[PDB]
């Protein structure tokens, strides 16, 4: 089903670099 939490975390990953 739809989501958003999995997308947020993934955002911080690239935010590091």
């Amino acid at each position: 089903f739809f989501s958003l939490i999995p997308k947020l975390v993934g955002g911080l990953i690239k935010a590091f670099k």
